[PDB]
């Protein structure tokens, strides 16, 4: 049995028309990306982190690379100015869920999105549902579709 915030997560992808979609529970130890990577059989790059930084006028959401780490160079340039790393206490709120757990979708208050392009590098990705210990499937592309995310350059070198 999935968590009450997995459940949830699993029902917003079906009110948003992501229905064949599908959130699955792992190991209750799983807590970095690369253990959550092994027990799909991903590659640790195509998980997908959601991570949380708030400007001037808001909170903006993060979808980086699993292998990759947020160059905060360019987002803030994106963005249009200075941003703030959103506290671990902080996720709780501007979400409800777990830090090491956001969900890309299902949230309680919707934030302007970037996507790290090199995970279009990559057939399916794999993102969190909940919990450290929950994962959904998509293509790049759907994930693209469900979030409304802009794709970008978010890497560093």
């Amino acid at each position: 049995s999935l968590s009450p915030s997995a459940r949830r997560v699993q029902g917003a992808l079906e009110t948003r028309g992501f229905g064949h979609l599908k959130v699955v529970e792992l190991p209750a130890s799983t807590r970095t990306a690369k253990e959550a990577a092994q027990a799909v059989g991903a590659e640790v790059g195509q998980i997908v982190k959601s991570l949380v930084y708030g400007g001037e006028k808001g909170a903006y959401l993060f979808l980086v690379s699993g292998k990759n780490r947020l160059d905060l160079g360019k987002a803030t340039r994106l963005v249009g100015g200075p941003l703030l790393e959103a506290d671990k206490w902080a996720v709780a709120a501007l979400t409800g869920f777990d830090a090491g757990g956001v969900p890309p979708v299902g949230h309680n208050t919707p934030l302007p999105a970037y996507l790290d392009e090199d995970l279009l590098g990559y057939p399916e990705v794999w993102a969190a549902g909940g919990t450290p210990r929950a994962l959904f499937r998509a293509t790049p592309k759907e994930l693209l579709a469900l979030t409304g995310a802009q794709v970008a350059d978010l890497k560093e070198g």
